[PDB]
RNA sequence: AAAAUUU
RNA sequence: AAUUU
């Protein structure tokens, strides 16, 4: 039945220029050697993106689905939740939201400047009274950078952006803001993922799989969600907002957004021109990460019920799964899981890879991400959570004229710090550079390197600085990444990180703590860490 | 472009 | 600011 887009030809332009790698990369080109490996993707290969998620979608539901989408609504009205003031919800605008077409940005929003709040006044005047013309959208390709791969293609094509005015972003905040702040957690419960630190995620899976007599695992994820959302997807999923407690106005507001842009519409290309029409999820507004969510785990719940999964535990982010189960021997569990993916294509959520049944939690996979495990400082068993760095590690090595690669360092390093690719790369590049650099004392995005260590024992546990005994699936993946950018191995990353180690030592003050704690590792003689006043 | 988590 | 979807 349903295309979900139709495109008039024109193309999708660039908002500002992409900015090009130069002939050298001061800051990274120590770190590694492969640079023409790296790129951003950009706005031309917007068009190849297009062709791979335009097609038409069917839809076949049944009793499962019912059953399920019942369910969800007696738990939506279990909720109840209020309109945001005009003046609450230009206050949640991030400071450089793309400014209106017209003629006023973020700046103003959040500063409540009145051309503002009068144009945004009039928007939410227009939700109000006409509740069907459509809303004209911009469509923009999203820059991100990766490491090629000529095994899955070469070069990715961006993905597509779609998103209305800033008048109107601000009018679904004060619509919807209340709801992402209630619904999914209340529908979902213990399902729903977002709610969880990386800590709690680790815990969550390892009590999942613990509980059951004979554990099976398995992630999904759906090839191209937001095109495989169809127009009823949308309109359920208003009805599943409906279904709450809600002030008379904030019901109309989401009536009309749903029919006038959460539905389909036309959309525009940087330059104005007419690029297309569509007809599934535009991402970009307020309601595409709880949509997704919500819509995903109907979906997923009535499936499993559709093949027989027993006893599972769930877990979704967006349109990505992870289903812990009773195994029923490894032949019900491969035809169960055959099951569950025709019955998730018959709803519209078809599977990039299929999925697989596994019953080892390391080989589990969902967000680019997974559990490992690694020995403590007395050898009890840690695990922890991280990743492939091949995407963290191109990233490390994005300079151009407008961008830093800096601060992706120090995330990382703080996300992951407990994996060996951070202890040994990233902390040994990083602290190297800054060393250098003498820039240690230097704040950046908001967190001094020189507090780190608390941050890393507040965040992980005392444990992230003594682990060892990493796993055969961590050091391959690791080695062979660093292989693949042409980053030295790790051996030469241990002689980096002694004469990292040393020089902060013997800097004293934080620093030396910073050179004890996050590079114990690297010594044959260790020392004995005790915590650190600094982080309860 | 939106959200969540981390800080 | 970082990461993720
Ligand atoms: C764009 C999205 O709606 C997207 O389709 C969905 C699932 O992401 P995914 O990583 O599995 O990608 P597919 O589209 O399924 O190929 O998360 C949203 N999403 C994802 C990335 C992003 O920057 N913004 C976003 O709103
Ligand atoms: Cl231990
Ligand atoms: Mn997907
Ligand atoms: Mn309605
Ligand atoms: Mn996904």
């Amino acid at each position: 039945s349903s295309m979900s887009y139709s495109w008039t030809g024109a193309l999708i332009t660039p908002c500002g220029p992409e900015e090009e790698k130069l002939p050298i990369n001061p800051l990274s080109n120590s770190l590694l050697r492969y640079h023409n490996k790296v790129y951003c993707t950009t706005s031309k290969s917007a068009s190849q993106r297009a062709k791979k998620v335009t097609f038409d979608r069917t839809q076949v539901l049944d009793a499962h689905y019912d059953s399920v989408l019942k369910d969800i609504k007696l738990a939506a009205s279990k909720v109840s939740a209020r309109l945001l003031t005009l003046q609450q919800a230009c206050q949640l605008t991030p400071p450089h939201s793309a400014r209106s077409k017209y003629g006023f940005g973020a700046k103003e929003v959040r500063s409540l400047s009145g051309r503002a709040v009068n144009h945004i006044k009039s928007v939410w005047k227009d939700l109000l009274e006409d509740p069907q013309t459509p809303i004209p959208t911009t469509i923009m390709a999203k820059n991100e950078v990766f490491c090629v791969d000529p095994a899955k293609g070469g070069k990715k094509p961006a993905r597509l952006i779609v998103y209305p005015d800033l008048g109107v972003r601000v009018c679904e905040k004060m619509a919807l803001y209340d709801i992402t702040q209630k619904l999914p957690q209340a529908v979902m419960g213990a399902s729903y993922g977002f709610q969880y630190s990386p800590a709690q995620r680790v815990e969550y899976l390892l009590k999942a799989w613990a509980e059951k007599k004979d554990p099976m695992g398995f992630s999904y994820d759906t090839r191209h969600f937001d095109s495989t959302v169809t127009e009823r997807d949308i309109r359920t999923e208003e009805s599943i907002y409906q279904a709450c407690s809600l002030p008379e106005e904030a019901r109309t507001a989401i009536h009309s957004l749903t029919e006038r842009l959460y539905v389909g519409g036309p959309m525009f290309n940087s330059k104005g021109q007419t690029c297309g029409y569509r007809r599934c999820r535009a991402s970009g507004v307020l309601t595409t990460s709880m949509g997704n969510t919500i819509t995903c785990y109907v979906k997923a719940l009535a499936a499993c019920k559709a093949a027989g999964i027993v006893a599972p535990t769930m877990l979704v982010c967006g349109d990505d799964l992870i289903v812990i189960s009773e195994s029923q021997g490894t032949e019900e569990d491969e035809r169960n899981l055959r099951a569950f993916t025709e019955a998730m294509t018959r709803y519209s959520a078809p599977p990039g890879d299929p999925p697989r049944p596994e019953y080892d939690l390391e080989l589990i996979t969902s967000c680019s991400s997974n559990v490992s495990v690694a020995l403590g400082p007395r050898g009890r068993r840690r695990y922890y959570l991280t990743r492939d760095p091949t995407t963290p590690l191109a990233r490390a090595a994005w300079e151009t004229v407008r961008h830093s690669p800096i601060n992706s360092w120090l995330g990382n390093i703080i996300q992951y710090a407990p994996t060996i690719w951070v202890r040994m790369v990233l902390m040994t590049h990083f602290f190297s550079i800054l060393m250098v650099q003498d820039t240690l004392d230097q704040n950046l995005g908001g967190v001094n390197p020189l507090d780190l260590p608390a941050i890393i024992e507040r965040l992980h546990g005392l444990d992230a600085f003594s682990m060892h005994t990493y796993s055969h699936h961590e050091l391959t993946r690791v080695a062979s990444a660093l292989r693949k950018l042409g980053a030295p191995p790790l051996r030469v990353w241990k002689s980096r990180a002694r004469a990292v180690r040393a020089s902060l030592i013997s800097r004293g003050g934080k620093a030396a703590v910073c050179g004890r704690y996050l590079f114990n590792w690297a010594v044959k003689t260790k020392l004995k860490l005790t915590p650190l006043p600094e982080a309860r």
